[PDB]
């Protein structure tokens, strides 16, 4: 089987792990443990980092035969293409590309906050902006069952992760956006996803690394 | 014409303007000016931001007919598909994806440095790590003329922007990597590109916005 390498946390492997399960992929997981503070020892990853045949050694990584991939977006697009889970038409491709980068931007803004020493001082400034962030997403989904329309594709897995981790951060953040809330239930309702969240494989905790002020 | 909206700098628009030029695209530019410090008045952009019909108002943006795009990678990929400037085989697509994301990480790393008030003290750590970063790109390019092999694709335009601006940052950084500088020459030697670079539409400076410590100016 193929190998997914990540920290033993949720992080950037969440949507990947979900997609792998949705896709009925045969995979094992290489889980890396990071040291405590103050050092945050990374040595378990580091003995190994340049010895796996990765062009740009990074985490997450996926090995699949002669295919050795880093960058979370690339791993997603790789598994996605294998199972016809991408935007098919031109218009769908545009939305795919905009969403993948937007959600990445949203993901980073949350991490930026949760890793900064000034968490508490900067927290309210993020919560100010969050409704307006999600509003944009909600309008874009509209009445669609999925972000690219009638077809579920990979951006949905990125969407779920980003949306749901905001819900863990601010529990009522989606309440003002029914379509977003429905998207969570809909995605969590999918036969192979809810099977996997009912299993021992599943890992929603912790969100970030031991380095993070929030969710570590 | 298409409209490309961005700050009046290099920034995230470099690869885009170069790709528009290589592809003979008809385009017009809406350039926004940021105010001077300490406050960096953004009104020019901010009073127009939600009146352009964009799903996620942002800079850069492209208006092409009905098509309204933000996010620099989305814009690039949009122009690229029009002219068959994408990876074709699965291997090409994997490499294209890895690089687009990898280059963005490099890009942000330089940005994080140059926007930090502790620039001076932080500079040398970036310089120490730079050869390792450039080496990885050099090993990836190998004896290939472009990053996906035999033909140019949109990822070469990203590559060019990120590699070159590091040459602007440390002019000696590419010396140990002949393939990397040959890549730079080869790109700039492209007919439509040198013509563009000799024109007055060429905007190599300033690299970043007025908020930056390095390249602001
Ligand atoms: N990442 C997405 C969107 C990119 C994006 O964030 N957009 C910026 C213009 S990006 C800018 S200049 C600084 C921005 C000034 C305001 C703060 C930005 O929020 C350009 C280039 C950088 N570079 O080449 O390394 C750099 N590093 O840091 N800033 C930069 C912006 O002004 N947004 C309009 C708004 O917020 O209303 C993309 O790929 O398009
Ligand atoms: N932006 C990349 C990078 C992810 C990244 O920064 N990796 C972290 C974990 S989230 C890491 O531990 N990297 C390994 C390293 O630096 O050695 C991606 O999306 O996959």
């Amino acid at each position: 089987p193929m190998t997914l390498g990540y920290w033993n946390i949720r992080g950037l492997a969440h949507s990947i792990r979900l997609l792998l399960e949705y896709t009925d992929s045969s995979y094992e997981e290489k889980k890396y443990t990071m040291g405590d503070a103050p050092d945050y020892d990374r040595s378990q990853w580091l003995n190994e980092k340049f010895k796996l045949g990765l062009d740009f050694p990074n985490l997450p990584y996926l090995i699949d035969g002669t295919h050795k991939i880093t960058q979370s977006n690339a791993i997603l697009r790789y598994i996605a293409r294998k199972h016809n889970l991408c935007g098919e038409s031109e218009k769908e491709q545009i939305r795919e590309d905009i969403l993948e980068n937007q959600f990445m931007d949203s993901r980073m803004q949350l991490a930026k906050l949760c890793y900064d020493p000034d968490f508490e001082k900067l927290k309210p400034e993020y919560l100010q902006a969050l409704p307006e962030m999600l509003k944009l997403y909600s309008q874009f989904l509209g009445k669609q069952p999925w972000f690219l329309g009638d077809k579920i594709t990979f951006v949905d897995f990125i969407a779920y992760d980003v949306l749901e981790r905001n819900q863990v951060f601010e529990p009522s953040c989606l309440d003002a956006f029914p379509n977003l809330k429905d998207f969570i239930s809909r995605f969590e309702g999918l036969e192979k996803i809810s099977a996997y969240m009912k299993s021992s494989r599943f890992l929603p905790r912790p969100v970030f690394t031991k380095m993070a002020v929030w969710g570590n």
